[PDB]
Formats: structure tokens, C-alpha cells, sequence
């Protein structure tokens, strides 16, 4: 009879991380008859949308004390009391600050349990990275995060790389027929520079050789700035804008139908779920080799390419070769190149990472 507690600071209730957590919780509560799951949130308000939790048992610590020393002390106390009521065997922290809370509350509460980190963002691009050292073991969604954890002094043996899940598909998006233009796809929020660097996408494509089209599914404040840039570069007649779409992969299948590659030019990424989605549909991905994620999914020459951050020359080379056919990715086998990310095997490896450390 195992009970697992997932804890973190309040989240919005919409986002990639929330989806992964509710699914991991839900399949946990079916695994061994039903080893039980519940949540604990540290909140300064109750603005978190509760939809994703409708089937999940959860409790909260509310404190809007403005001095953070006092607020954290109250959070630790509230969690210490919940620990006594609940007696979890395992506590998994979905952010780094909660590893400190869980550690301090374990000592205060006198309870025994094992503390795992399971952060969903690169430690270096987020606020409280040094609190990672308060967890017992670590669940890393990428090789990049495992490296940042080791950088703080943690032994590699105490860190399991668990990736993140994606659903198996039963449709393959084929390449365009030969003699048709190459079809590139960009799916994501538009930022001209900043995190997403749509500037780099447009700069690279403008320098390429051969016939191509770019389909952009997404929106953002930089829309007009990106549209002006495509006009400036003279590529606007090869770009089709779809705005934000609730079902981007339905738009791909029904409206675009044939895709050469998905492109991602980001400066950084928390976890680029978009790449996994694309490869689940057999679409190769050419991505910047940024912190973090793309290098754990992309196998160069097999399901796409990586380029060193800022190496737009290299990015262009990858585009030219896939347009010409000098390099060809086989869409029919690409879905199998991300085997370890698919739901069932993901959960088996995730489950084994938790219980192997006990
Ligand atoms: O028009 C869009 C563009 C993005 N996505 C989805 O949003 C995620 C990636 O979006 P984003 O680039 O904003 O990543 P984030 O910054 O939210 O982590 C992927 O799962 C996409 O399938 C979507 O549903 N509609």
C-alpha cells in the first residue's frame, strides 16, 4: 500500500507540466491495484485553475506573508502538519523550492519518506536551483537537467533520466511528393528574438537554396514584427500563417498533409514537447541544440538534425540537404526512434526510477 505525494508551488493549471503530472498520477492510481496519489500546493493565492485536478486529491498551504523567510517557515509548518495526517511513503517535488520544503518538513514532522526532485525547467534558467540539493534522489526529464544537477554536486547514480511522455500515433505525415516544394512547419508561440528566435528561422530559410514553403502555427505579441521581417527578407510569399490553433496536428493532417521537417530555433526550452509530437507523426526535426531536450530526441541523420546555438550557417546546411534530398529521413521509421518517450514505456521507466531507489 504505497502513497506518493506530488508537491510544488501553485501552477496556473494549464500547461505541459500539468498534463504530464495528472496523467502520471492517473496511471499510478491503476498500476498496482491503486497505490494512492495526492498533491500539495504552496500558494500565495488561490488563482490556480483547478480543472486538471478534478480527479486528484489535493491540499494547499496558503501564505501571503510578504517577508519570504516568514512565508517559507509557514509553508514548511503547513506541509509538516499535512505530512503527519497523510504519511506518504514517497514525496516528489515538481519544482526545486519544494525540495527544500519537503526536506525541512520531513525533519520537523518526524515522518519517514524518500524525496525525489522532478523539475520541469532547466535549473539555470529558473530561480532557486541550489535547493535541488535537498532532495534525496532526482528524476531528470532531460540529459541537460541531469547535468545541471550533477553540477551542484549530486552523484550521477542518484539521478535517473526519465524524459517526458508522448502518445503513440497511428498516422504518419508523409514528405511532399518529389517535384513539390519542401514544406517546413513551425509550431509554437511567436517571439522574434528572446526565447524562440523566429528571427533565426527566417534568416536561415532566406539563405537556403531550393524551393520551400513555411507553415507557421502559433501566435504572439511579436506577430506583426515577424510578418514585417518576412516581408523585409522577401520570403513572405513562401510563408503561410495559421495563428494560434487548438489542434495543431489536426491542421497539419487536414490542411498541410505533407511535411519535410519541423524546425525549432529556440535559445532555450523547458522541454520541447513539440518535437516529440512531430516525431510521433513521423516528421523529422531540425532544432538548435539548446538547453534542453532536443539532443535527447533528435538522432542526427536519422530523424532530423541538431545545430550548435547561433550556428545559422550550420542550420542552413541542414535545410539545403533535406530540401535537395542529399540527406533523407524515412518518415515510416521515425516514430520508432523515440520509443523510450511513449506513454507506457515512459511510465515503466519512471516507476522503476522511483522504486529502484528504495
Ligand atoms: O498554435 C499552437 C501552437 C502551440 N501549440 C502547442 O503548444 C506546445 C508548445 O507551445 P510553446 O511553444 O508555447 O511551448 P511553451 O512555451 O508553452 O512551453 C506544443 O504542445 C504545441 O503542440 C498549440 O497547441 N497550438
Amino acid at each position: 500500500a504505497m502513497k506518493i505525494a506530488f508537491i510544488g508551488e501553485a501552477v496556473s493549471g494549464f500547461g505541459g507540466m500539468e498534463t504530464v503530472i495528472s496523467n502520471v498520477i492517473h496511471t499510478f492510481e491503476n498500476s498496482s491495484p491503486k497505490i494512492n496519489c495526492e498533491m500539495f500546493f504552496f500558494c500565495r493565492n488561490d488563482k490556480m485553475d483547478k480543472a486538471w485536478l478534478k480527479e486528484i486529491k489535493y491540499a494547499q498551504s496558503f501564505s501571503n506573508i510578504k517577508l519570504s523567510f516568514l512565508r517559507r517557515a509557514k509553508h514548511v509548518y503547513n506541509f509538516s502538519q499535512w505530512l503527519k495526517e497523510t504519511s506518504p511513503d514517497i514525496v516528489i517535488c515538481i519544482d526545486v523550492i519544494s525540495c527544500l520544503y519537503a526536506n525541512k518538513a520531513r525533519k520537523k514532522s518526524g515522518k519517514h519518506f524518500t524525496i525525489f526532485s522532478w523539475p520541469h525547467f532547466s535549473l539555470d534558467h529558473k530561480k532557486h536551483a541550489e535547493c535541488i540539493t535537498y532532495a534525496d534522489y532526482h528524476l531528470a526529464i532531460s540529459s541537460g537537467i541531469k547535468e545541471q544537477i550533477m553540477a551542484r554536486g549530486i552523484s550521477a547514480q542518484d539521478i535517473s533520466v526519465v524524459y517526458n511522455p508522448v502518445s503513440i500515433k497511428t498516422v504518419i505525415v508523409p514528405p511532399p511528393e518529389r517535384d513539390k516544394p519542401a514544406v517546413f512547419l513551425y509550431v509554437g508561440r511567436l517571439k522574434f528574438e528572446g526565447q524562440k528566435r523566429v528571427k533565426d528561422l527566417f534568416d536561415g530559410l532566406a539563405r537556403t537554396t531550393g524551393e520551400w514553403q513555411l507553415h507557421i502555427i502559433g501566435d504572439g505579441s511579436d506577430f506583426e514584427k515577424c510578418q514585417a521581417y518576412s516581408r523585409e527578407l522577401g520570403i513572405e510569399q513562401r510563408v503561410i500563417w495559421y495563428g494560434w490553433q487548438s489542434a495543431p496536428w489536426q491542421v497539419v493532417q487536414q490542411k498541410i498533409k505533407n511535411v519535410t521537417a519541423l524546425l525549432l530555433t529556440s535559445a532555450f526550452e523547458g522541454f520541447p514537447m513539440t518535437l516529440l509530437e512531430a516525431m510521433s507523426y513521423g516528421i523529422p526535426c531540425i532544432s538548435s541544440d539548446c538547453m534542453s531536450g532536443p539532443r535527447d530526441m533528435i538522432k542526427p541523420g536519422l530523424n532530423g538534425e541538431l545545430y550548435t546555438p547561433g550556428a545559422i550557417d550550420d542550420f542552413v546546411g541542414h535545410l539545403n540537404r533535406v530540401i535537395s534530398g542529399e540527406v533523407k529521413y524515412q518518415h515510416d521509421i521515425i516514430p520508432g526512434t523515440i520509443e523510450r518517450f511513449y506513454d507506457v514505456l515512459y511510465f515503466k521507466n519512471f516507476n522503476n526510477a522511483i522504486f529502484s531507489k528504495l
